[PDB]
RNA sequence: AGGAGUGGAGCCUGCGGCUUAAUUUGACUCAACACGGGAAACCUCACCCGGCCCGGACACGGACAGGAUUGACAGAUUGAU
């Protein structure tokens, strides 16, 4: 409870990229939930087709899967790894996707006490 | 001084010429010519006719997760699943 929820995504694509649990994409991002061994996706609310997310929210409510709402969808593209970074720190090649979605949680608990108590408030 | 010969004959293998889409090529007195350990069906293979592939490291710019190449049944096309 030590850290917020907009920044609670950091730590945890953070300790899953080691696994290699992070679905870079949509439509494969899509196709790890009818594996039906997915555990979270997030929504980016900057979208560009009205179509894309009245499927991905009837396809993730049905089955489980709770969501995390941050805003802009280049914005996302840092914490899953898909920008280049710079000689001192700096993404110099943005690249952002509009879905993430994880597979296997990484292992450590300094995440999993705010996503479990962002989960067990909503229901 | 001799012996066996070779050069004549048939065939086997080299080398020139001619021929060819290509008849890959080096070596030309002893000191090139059953030599390249070279007896090539394919491979060897260089040569000829046709076709596939990158097995183009790495550095930089673009495309870039409303995506970059990739792989693939059938049908036609093909020498050819």
């Amino acid at each position: 409870g030590v850290m917020d929820v907009n920044t609670a995504l950091q730590e945890v694509l953070k300790t899953a990229l080691i696994h290699d649990g992070l679905a870079r994409g949509i439509r494969e991002a899509a196709k790890a939930l009818d594996k039906r061994q997915a555990h979270l996706c997030v929504l980016a609310s900057n979208c560009d087709e009205p179509m894309y997310v009245k499927l991905v929210e009837a396809l993730c409510a049905e089955h489980q899967i709770n969501l995390i709402k941050v805003d802009d969808n280049k914005k996302l593209g840092e914490w899953v790894g898909l920008c280049k970074i710079d000689r001192e720190g700096k993404p110099r090649k943005v690249v952002g996707c509009s879905c993430v979605v994880v597979k296997d949680y990484g292992k450590e608990s300094q995440a999993k006490d705010v996503i479990e108590e962002y989960f067990k408030c909503k229901k």
